[PDB]
């Protein structure tokens, strides 16, 4: 694959999604054993290494629909990858969202073009596999890890309009990334999730403490950990 | 409300939602203790019962976004309704999807303009009220009923010939109906909570007929999961 | 026809659209002879009688484009239809549409995505019979019944943006089912025409008496049956 | 106004919208009385004469969407014109639409962006009033002249590979030009009477041509209606 | 051509495309030598002369996209015109640009819907021919000639909104025809450039002078010119 | 700023933009003079050295419309940057863009719907800096590096089975990339001046690749003509 410098045989059929290559440095080498370096391309670090027994790779995907369409489709029809775990961050954009909130999207509204450049005038609503969410959904269940399920909104534009409207609809929060996830990995029945912490909110501008962030971070690993093994 | 003709008190908080209104008579007085009908307007029937300690409604939406949009407004506004949930049916548009499924949809794809007009160049995706969806998921696993959870498509014309029912099977979408998008929209625009439960009646991209015997069985699954689910 | 149970030749070449099955048992029940119910599948009636020797129908379409273009495209392909006629009612958007007006529309606009998912970038403009729409204006014409012809706008949603705008183009009123029939009977080289009464003015708030939509009811339904006869 | 070199008084009520110049010219030397020319500019002639007993006159629209909303709003708001008739040709998209036919366009499709900017999700179609569209009808039956009442297609480009004429014909469309949707438009949005009476120049759909004679005939038949109908 | 009454031979291979055309007349009978007029249909007046040894035609071609897209796709497939000018005014929309500057447009943004019936969901955007606009700037450089290099927007609509956008991302001003010009040209494989002064500043409402456009006219031309000889 | 971990005073006027931050360490080391990396936040690595009396940053953007719009957004209004350009490859869909040839993008299309939710019923052509364009035009001139001049294809999607760039080539588009609309557009919008210029990896509509030595060369002549334009 083009983007991705792995041998036949290096990359887990379970891969976990961080937009930030280093991000992905650091779930590896914190939480799997035996690791490995399987791609420095573009300096987009994706490892593998074990967990309780069951092969997981970690693989870097950038930011925005575009990039992480890159990766996931390589990691798709070059890797024959099976389940797709984004492990990221979000703006909540809802007071009623906590810092604290582990969110599992069940699916995501975008102002990316991918879809309608698809399907023209049909809206394509992208769906989380079920049994991937279900089993994150008891794995924070059983440790008492808070968590709440709904809806993301994949912007193509981190610098509002709208924001507004789609909090008033219910909307969880903002990322770059899940529509094309979701969408890429229906399309070849391979399975997707994605497990987002809050970086802060967008529309208070009320940011979250680094302690904060530390912990939720853990709980998001924790949980995409869990619910596969 | 102008299309329905009830007295405040007489619509329960949670309300069942097919789009037939002789199948809204036929759930009210097959399951329900105590029935009235509340509302005869355009013979789009509506009933109140009791289900195991608690009052039910069922409510005819009619077929399409537009038609489902008044009854749901109306609800919402003029009658507080909490928790709406459709019982309906869909054509399957995927050979992996059988006939005795029931399916939960945890959002809707659409050919109607109606989140366009809202939101321009924004793609809104609906959501099921997750709450709602895992009890009805629960509810089945008790049983053992036969579940799927997935998406569906909201069409605006039940005959189509520009349709893309092809493109959106590859896309892994389970089946084709009218009424999803506008339910989970205009809920999650009121704060209700809203999901869709639905049987599979033919499938649509091979021609094939589900049986008399089939439908009925998958509907009682249906109801069965749909009133266990809100106790 | 999967929507309506009637057998062979049991449903007029002319059938009258009111949206509500109710009106529909009215208009059947008061105008016609020799009144036969055709249909009941999901209590949306269907009859058949004769007016002035000629068999007629009225059907119910219920609301909204979706509920129609089932009934319509049922009636013409199922049930060799010719000539449809929607007899309906609709909110007025300017004064000058007075609560006594019998409405034929040339054309209607949409906020509909029906058309657009045929023709893309193209605005397609539905269009009325001729033939149907002259008759009918001469019938009105002929008793003094007050009759004004022009466009009307079929909206997806019930429940204002724009109403403004289009009644400052000259359109008259709003209501929920003529682009659908215009649309699928030209299709199918069938006839079509609306003929509408006013509810109620949209932007004043102001409404119609009981008396006075008694009185355009009838003038509406003598004019649909006064044309094809 | 920029495009029109008139002094107020010049300009009729009641103008015709030949798209082609030199046709006005034809039009207002061979039918009307004590004729003069009004404007120059750009060489898109405007002429005023008598018919019996009224003010007509006579305007070259140019081709395409834009170039006729430049004359028709500077008529409209400079001139206070009322009464506002195309008459053009079209070409032909069904083999039902015979060579002879006068077309009489009710409402009009179009390729053309025009209302999508005004209108956003809104289709918006265009209608001609009605008063002048009967007049017309009620002339030509008096006479006999052979007439069709319909829609067209508004085209943006004459040459077009991605057309989808042949789509609009299986809808019923009689024909394609390049004027109507902004005459109806515009006059609508101002509260001034438009028509567009149109005359077939060829079968596009076959290739098929007519001949100049048939031309000529069908010519002259839609300027006596166009005429006789606003007396 | 339909169009263009003009015989076998009669056109250049290099054709100036002013909108008016009496102004047609007046580039030819001023600039050219030994001037023929090859076109009357519609009065739409085109001539060929000769500059300085190279044969050159004059060709009006209307307002507006449709209007100009029609002679210059009958120039290119019928005639076989290589070079196409369009020398004409805009409405200049920034205070930045000058009464006095001749403008050479790179591309050109357009709210016609030309371009989205051929592409859908594709953005395309027109591209002068580099070659004859660095031969047009080096003629303007050469004699002095103040001479501005940037973007038009191609309206569909003479008779704002946005304009104030389109200024703030730096577009030049406004006019009718550049988007339909650059796009047949280069889907043709010919080369297309539009020359430009300014009619005035739209924003503020500040006219040039009858003596400033009179010059400028004279600029553009000569740059027109000097550039293909 | 939030993605870019540079103190005030360390990004030079002048920055060029490679997609791949592992190549804008391979351009600051291989070509400039006391170079420091002034940012590590997710590997997209930023450094700053000299080029012949003049500083230049050169910093990775990452691939695709949002991530470069990210990295243009935070250089234009954190660190008061004037000139961007784009330093990258793009696929050939023509067979007369050959292999060698360096090419300067005038404008660039989109599929990327950036722009239409800015503008709406508006197709925003994004520009280039004439001056910039011209400057590394004449640079190319002077040194006989071959160059062409003409417009790209901003894609969204790196594999996209809906693909125009069939169409896109017919009308004389030379390439397809992925961060050029982005940078224009929101350059023009600061009032600042860009430019993209690429080389050839391959001939997307034949499959034909380019060998590592011919990629060197194309390479070299790219950022030569980049750094000889600025001075
Ligand atoms: N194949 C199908 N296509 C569209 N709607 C269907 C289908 N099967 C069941 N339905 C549901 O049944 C109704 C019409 O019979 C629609 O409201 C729709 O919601
Ligand atoms: N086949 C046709 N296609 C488009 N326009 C036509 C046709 N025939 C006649 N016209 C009219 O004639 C003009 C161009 O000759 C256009 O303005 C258009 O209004
Ligand atoms: N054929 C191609 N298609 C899309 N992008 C390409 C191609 N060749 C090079 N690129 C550029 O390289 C990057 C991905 O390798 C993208 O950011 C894009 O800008």
């Amino acid at each position: 694959s083009v983007h991705i410098g792995a041998e036949k045989g290096q990359i887990a059929d379970t891969v976990l999604l961080p937009g930030d290559p280093l991000r992905a440095k650091f779930i590896a080498e914190t939480y799997l054993e035996n690791v490995e370096c399987y791609n420095e391309v573009r300096g987009m670090y994706g490892f593998t290494g074990t967990y309780k027994g069951k092969k997981i790779s970690v693989q870097g995907t950038g930011m925005g629909v575009p990039s992480i369409s890159i990766y996931v489709n390589e990691l798709i029809q070059s890797y024959d990858v099976q389940n797709l775990i984004r492990v990221g961050s979000c703006g909540a954009i809802r007071k009623d969202v906590k810092v604290r909130d582990v969110i599992l999207a069940m699916t995501s509204s975008t102002d990316s073009q991918m879809n309608r450049v698809a399907f023209g005038s049909v809206d394509f609503a992208p769906c989380a596999d079920f049994e991937l969410l279900k089993n994150a959904y008891d794995a924070a269940k059983d440790k008492g890890v808070p968590v709440t399920v709904g809806s993301v909104f994949t912007a193509d534009q981190f610098y509002d309009s709208q924001i507004e409207k789609l909090a008033k609809y219910g909307v969880l929060g903002v990322e770059m990334e899940t529509t094309a996830l979701y969408t890429l990995a229906a399309k070849h029945g391979r399975k997707a999730l994605s497990i987002l912490t809050v970086s802060d909110h967008v529309l208070t501008g009320e940011e979250t403490t680094a302690e904060e962030r530390q912990t939720t971070f853990h709980d998001m690993i924790d949980v995409a950990l869990h619910s596969v093994s």
